[PDB]
């Protein structure tokens, strides 16, 4: 009967366009993926231009924990100054090159 | 009648299902972009650590009564410092490495 169809009819077409709409925004995320990739690469390169010379030798004279560590540079100067993730406090004893 | 009804009707189901397929493919390149996307977060916090960026180390070898506090610093020279709000030169004596 063609009420019964009419009503399929509608049905079916708004639960297509639903989907559309769903497989375009998963498909530009598509692009937002390659992008951040590349991100993923540019920051690893800033951690590699870091640790290329030229370099100093410096030797741990303590610890402070008002969350510096010092450090006589080879060269003079005494500085306080921060560590990262890539550094334990295992490491870290007074007299340790670095 | 039902004839015309039951062609636009049997488009719009056979283009819901397409859509299905695509979307299911796209999810997983969202999931890509995700784990991609917390390194870009993390990796840039690695650098500044990893930088560090100073502070000179001196020592309080005389004070005045001027606001200004002459400070031996670990480089050498004596030098002539302004002392901050946070730390008063109530609280600064001789011998205060700082």
């Amino acid at each position: 009967l063609l009420e019964k169809l009419k009503k399929l009819e509608e049905d079916y077409y708004k639960l297509r366009e639903l989907y559309r709409r769903l497989e375009d925004e998963k498909k530009f995320i598509e692009s937002e993926r390659i992008r951040y990739e590349r991100e993923v690469r540019r920051l690893r390169s800033e951690v590699e231009r870091l640790r290329s010379p030229p370099l100093l030798v410096g030797v741990v004279s303590d610890i402070l924990e008002d969350g510096r560590v010092v450090v006589k540079s080879s060269t003079g100067p005494k500085f306080v100054v921060n560590t990262s993730q890539y550094i334990n406090e295992e490491e870290l004893k007074p007299g340790a090159r670095v």
